[PDB]
């Protein structure tokens, strides 16, 4: 196992452990407010982010590496809709972008199958910026207190 | 027999039920009179519950051979739009769970944990409804009003 | 709506309201003293009375009157089974005499739709009285103790 | 058959070709423009009135009457969603004042049957009043827009 | 582990449940033998209940490393007659109840509150079955012993 | 009902309740230490004692005997899986010696029916002389740790 | 919500969210050497746990408090079976120190709804706690390769 594949594993599991929390703090949010639509695609947000995490932390331990589950950096929480699909925004365009450095340092030692599992991880963040952009696109569109109103009822 | 104040409580507790069964249950036939078909139906559901808290009530009364109150009503408090309705739902919650705090107080001072407990049990179901009336009065700031209202138009 | 048809209707509620608690608290006397099949019987009873209310409140509602809750008239709650069956005949026979009044005002004023629904409810209370009067009467027939030992077991 | 029943008979059957065809229309406007659940719910409205009519026609035939389906009367056509329901809710007011008159006249003559028949078409024709005044009311609680935005789609 | 006193209490309230065990199946097999099958049916039930709290019982004894005594048997009330038996049985619930009250208070006392919520489980039970005897006692005053006995003959 | 059969039949329910006892604690032990399966069968070794005794109760009643549900022996507690065995293995051998001299009795008397009644239980507790037996043997021919670790899951 | 129930829950969250990344981390450990049957009942510890914060973070809104999913406590790694269960054993015993205290506090100020909470997530512990000590305590009977053994195939 290639010392510097698993920093960067490591690097991106650290990351999705700051969307998971993040996320599902975002969605209990939502929840309490009774914006139960947004809140249930949160927490599925959440989810996707804790398989994501599995993962890693099993690719990880069959490198003979040691996953790390102790360092959880900043989390970023909004306190209204506008500002929490932002904060969740600006965490995905900082994980795609290590994504992308881990991806180049794979192809560089070989590791095709961890640059795999990483491109499958990309895919899915990248669905998660378009949805996200999507949101802030339709807030304009059809105004806040609409697009909130769309999202009370699942 | 049972402590008489822990009847008494459980008397208090009863009447506070009787008020939410009536007020809630008008208030349910006035959203669907004006055709805010999915306020009055929740709106009703809530009136059932009370009047499941009131029948255990009753029967725990009986059982510690007290007279269930059944004859003195207290004050219903409507209101005459949705909003008024809501906040008066919701002052009735906020008294109901005090008194029920008290009521539970004095159950376990005397050891009577049954009581206690069915006590409890009506508790968390009054502090479910009083999370659903600020939830709502949070969203009429939140989505305007009448986007409000106009989501609770359909079932 | 006519003034004086909804005063009508209100005070038709206001006999419903009665019932229901009366009805509701006789019933569970008697499941309290086992007699389970007259508790039963008055369960329904007290149910039957919560829905003519329902249909009440609906109509008064319609016709922009106010429906009233608030006012409970006296309870006629009795200490053994002979006497809450006596008590509750008394209040049908009061509440029968209420709903022919009403419906000569209806009559009088053209509220056949109102009249009609208190002459449905009028039905079912002439029902509720032959239960009631024909209990007493099978009191004498097989004794009192007959009577209970056939209403314990639902 | 009473000829001044049958002639009331008869006033009631205009009044339900009058109701046919406006509501239909109506419905069909609605669907035009898009308000597809506006425009079934007007289109059950018509098939109510077409079933009162049978009704009616049946009943003046047996009486040995000539039913009249050659008087139409003045349609009352809106141009937009308020006036349209006012329109119908006009039309109703007088639909319900002939009935009232006609069940006088059936009880003072003891034809029964006609009067119970009337008295039916009677509690349908108040529903559909309080429909009506309901919807009237939506468009006043959530702004007309709004209510024409909750009744596009089925 | 678990409090010494605590332990002591749950070992108490066994042993209730143990006398109760026996004497509801004995009663139970009075009432078959003499053809009163819907009274036998219904003690046996009794008797079944009480064996699955001494179970929940031994098992919170022994998680907390106390051990369970299933050898001291305490004073069984027979009756002889239907009547006798059922306040007999009365008699060994409102003992029972009594000490399981004076549990759920040490139980509380040490914050031991896992053992407090299996007490009150148990508690619940007991007053059901009270509940249950009082009002067989009751029935036979208002429609007579021979009666109440005639109802009970068949299930 | 002969006064020595009913002595000897409240003897071996006597037994049985010890039995009873001693079993059930001996498998909520098992369970306790995650020795599941010992523990399950041990129940049920539990459960057919208590089968035995509702027999027995029902035999001395018919006979015109008082059951006697009050004095309980000695239960033989073991404090680990050999000893346990060994302790049930000890209290069946008593068991089985009893029932062996109340048959004796029973088929002097002529009490028929109470004898194959006993007999059954006697087939019931070799059965269960040779469950216990056989697991002390297994003991010695797999070896004790290997024994447990067969034992753990049900 | 009382400012010091509120900082008792958001240490319970706390504690929380130690045991998730312990647990997910020892049964994923557990699944990468084989032992596959203890990996997955770690996992399902790990949901548990999950649940419990869910239910924390649901209360501590609704009592307008803000969660703290930022502050990750020290995770207790062990390097071998016996010490990865003594490691989730001192977790435990430690989270219900900290639910004791909370539940006193519940009590003192009349928040019966969060007590009711607390005593479900401690039942839970405790239930926990048993296993842990119960699979050491297994290990010393059946010795540490054959309970490893036991625990490599599901
Ligand atoms: C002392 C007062 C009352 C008590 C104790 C009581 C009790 C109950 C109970 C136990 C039920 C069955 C609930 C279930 O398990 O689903 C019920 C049903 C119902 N109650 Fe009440 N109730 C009371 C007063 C009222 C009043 C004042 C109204 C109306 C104005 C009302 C309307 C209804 C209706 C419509 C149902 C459903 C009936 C059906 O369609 O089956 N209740 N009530
Ligand atoms: C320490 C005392 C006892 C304990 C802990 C105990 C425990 C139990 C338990 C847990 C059950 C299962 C009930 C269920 O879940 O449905 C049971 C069943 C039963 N018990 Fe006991 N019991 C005890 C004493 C007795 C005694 C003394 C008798 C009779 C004299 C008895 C007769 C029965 C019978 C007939 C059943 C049903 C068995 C079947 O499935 O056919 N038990 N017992
Ligand atoms: C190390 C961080 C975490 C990891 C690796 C993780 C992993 C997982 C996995 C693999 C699942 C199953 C998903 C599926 O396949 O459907 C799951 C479920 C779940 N997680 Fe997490 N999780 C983590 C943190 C959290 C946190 C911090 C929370 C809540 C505060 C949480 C809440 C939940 C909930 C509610 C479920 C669904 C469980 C159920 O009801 O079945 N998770 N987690
Ligand atoms: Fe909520
Ligand atoms: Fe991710
Ligand atoms: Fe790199
Ligand atoms: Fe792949
Ligand atoms: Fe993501
Ligand atoms: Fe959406
Ligand atoms: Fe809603
Ligand atoms: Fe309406
Ligand atoms: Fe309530
Ligand atoms: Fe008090
Ligand atoms: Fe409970
Ligand atoms: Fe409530
Ligand atoms: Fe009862
Ligand atoms: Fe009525
Ligand atoms: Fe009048
Ligand atoms: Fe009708
Ligand atoms: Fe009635
Ligand atoms: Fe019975
Ligand atoms: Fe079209
Ligand atoms: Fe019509
Ligand atoms: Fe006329
Ligand atoms: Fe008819
Ligand atoms: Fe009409
Ligand atoms: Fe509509
Ligand atoms: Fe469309
Ligand atoms: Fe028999
Ligand atoms: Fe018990
Ligand atoms: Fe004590
Ligand atoms: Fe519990
Ligand atoms: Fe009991
Ligand atoms: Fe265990
Ligand atoms: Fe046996
Ligand atoms: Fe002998
Ligand atoms: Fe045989
Ligand atoms: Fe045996
Ligand atoms: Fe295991
Ligand atoms: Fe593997
Ligand atoms: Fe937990
Ligand atoms: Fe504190
Ligand atoms: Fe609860
Ligand atoms: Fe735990
Ligand atoms: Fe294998
Ligand atoms: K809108
Ligand atoms: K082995």
């Amino acid at each position: 196992g290639d010392k510097k594949v698993i920093q960067h594993l490591n690097k991106i599991l650290g990351n999705e452990l700051i969307a998971i929390n993040q996320y599902f703090l975002h969605s209990r949010m939502w929840n309490f407010w009774g914006l139960k639509r947004l809140g249930a695609h949160e927490y599925h947000e959440s989810i996707d982010e804790m398989k994501h995490a599995d993962k890693l932390i099993e690719r990880i331990l069959f490198l003979e590496g040691l996953p790390n589950l102790q360092d959880l950096g900043k989390l970023l929480i909004g306190e209204n809709t506008q500002e929490m699909l932002q904060c969740d925004l600006n965490l995905e365009l900082k994980a795609t972008k290590d994504l992308r450095e881990a991806i180049v340092h794979c192809e560089q030692v070989h590791d095709y199958v961890s640059r795999d599992l990483l491109k499958d991880i990309l895919e899915s963040e990248e669905e998660h910026i378009d949805y996200l952009e999507t949101q802030l696109g339709l807030i304009q569109k059809v105004g806040l207190e609409n697009y909130l109103q769309s999202h009370m009822h699942e």
